[PDB]
C-alpha cells in the first residue's frame, strides 16, 4: 500500500522524450513489474531524425495502484546506472512529464530465444550449430557486462533473452516453472549472487543446445529438490559437444566458487566459437 501523497516524478532531461514522438501500439506482454507494449518513437535514430523507429515500452498493469509505480522507476533508475551494452535491452528514453510513466527500450523483434529457437527448429510446415554458440557466446558478453556493474539477474533464462531484427541476444529484465533455472543455494538458502546466475547460465545453455527445450523435462519440483540434493543434473543434449556439455557441467557444480566465472564463459564459448 503507497504512500499517499508523493511529489510528481521529476524529469532528468538527458532521458526525456516529447510524448508527440511516442505512439503506443499493441501489447506485448508483463513481466515481473507492470507490462510491455510495442510503440513508435520518432527521432531515436540520431542518423534519421524523422524516421518512427519501433520501441518497446515498461508501463504499469490496467489493474495497477502506484506501488508499481516505484518499481518500473527504480527499474529505469538500475538501467541508467548499469548502462549501455550491446548484449542487453537497452534504455533508449521516458516520457516521466505530463501523463502515465513510459520507460522505452530496444526493441526485439524475434521474441525470446526460447521460442526464437523453437520455431526454426527442424519439424513444422537453417540453422546451424555454429549459430548455437554465437548465441550462448552473446548471452556470455551479457552477463559479463551486468556482473561487471554489480547486477544480478536473479532470473536467467531463454525466455529472458531477447533476439533482434539483426539477431542479437539481448538480455531482458536485469533491473528489478522458473524453479528450474534456480541454484541450489538460492532455491534452499535463498542465496542470490553472480555465481547462482551461472547455474542458470548453465540451464540456459542446455535450453540453447536442445533448440528450446524446457528443462528437467517430466520431472515435478518435489522430484527436482531431491535430484538436485542427491547430485543428478541434465544429461547432453543431442546436438551438444563434449566440451560444451562439460561447460554446462562446471556451471552446475554444487559449490558456487567451482562454478566458472562469466568472464571465464565468456573465453570458454569464444574458442569453442573459433573452431568452429
Ligand atoms: C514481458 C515481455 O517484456 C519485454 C521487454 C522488452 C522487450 N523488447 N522487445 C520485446 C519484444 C518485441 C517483440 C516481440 N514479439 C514479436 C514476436 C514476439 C511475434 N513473433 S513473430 C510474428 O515474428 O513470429 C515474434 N516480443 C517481445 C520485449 C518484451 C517479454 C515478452 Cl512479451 C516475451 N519474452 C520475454 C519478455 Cl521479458
Amino acid at each position: 500500500l503507497a504512500n499517499v501523497s508523493e511529489l510528481e516524478l521529476p524529469a532528468d532531461p538527458k532521458w526525456e522524450l516529447s510524448r508527440a514522438r511516442l505512439t503506443l501500439g499493441k501489447p506485448l506482454g508483463e513481466g515481473a513489474f507492470g507490462q510491455v507494449v510495442m510503440a513508435e518513437a520518432i527521432g531515436i535514430d540520431k542518423d534519421r531524425a524523422a524516421k518512427p523507429v519501433t520501441v518497446a515500452v515498461k508501463m504499469l498493469k490496467d489493474d495497477a495502484t502506484d506501488k508499481d509505480l516505484s518499481d518500473l522507476v527504480s527499474e529505469m533508475e538500475m538501467m541508467k546506472m548499469i548502462g549501455k551494452h550491446k548484449n542487453i535491452i537497452n534504455l533508449l528514453g521516458a516520457c516521466t512529464q505530463g501523463g502515465p510513466l513510459y520507460v522505452l527500450v530496444e526493441y526485439a523483434a524475434k521474441g525470446n530465444l526460447r521460442e526464437f529457437l523453437r520455431a526454426r527448429r527442424p519439424p513444422g510446415l537453417q540453422l546451424t550449430f555454429k549459430d548455437l554458440v554465437s548465441c550462448a557466446y552473446q548471452v556470455a558478453r551479457g552477463m559479463e557486462y551486468l556482473a561487471s556493474q554489480k547486477c544480478i539477474h536473479r532470473d536467467l533464462a531463454a525466455r529472458n533473452v531477447l533476439v533482434t531484427e539483426d539477431n542479437v541476444m539481448k538480455i531482458a529484465d536485469f533491473g528489478l516453472l522458473p524453479v528450474k533455472w534456480m541454484a541450489p543455494e538460492a532455491l534452499f538458502d535463498r542465496v542470490y549472487t553472480h555465481q547462482s546466475d551461472v547455474w542458470s547460465f548453465g540451464v540456459l545453455l542446455w535450453e540453447i543446445f536442445t533448440l528450446g527445450g524446457s528443462p528437467y523435462p517430466g520431472i515435478p519440483v518435489e522430484e527436482l529438490f531431491k535430484l538436485l540434493k542427491e547430485g543428478h543434473r541434465m544429461d547432453k543434449p543431442a546436438n551438444c559437444t563434449h566440451d560444451l556439455y562439460m561447460i554446462m557441467r562446471e556451471c552446475w557444480h554444487a559449490a558456487p566458487s567451482q562454478r566458472p566465472t562469466f568472464k571465464q564463459l565468456v573465453e570458454d564459448l569464444d574458442r569453442v566459437l573459433t573452431v568452429t
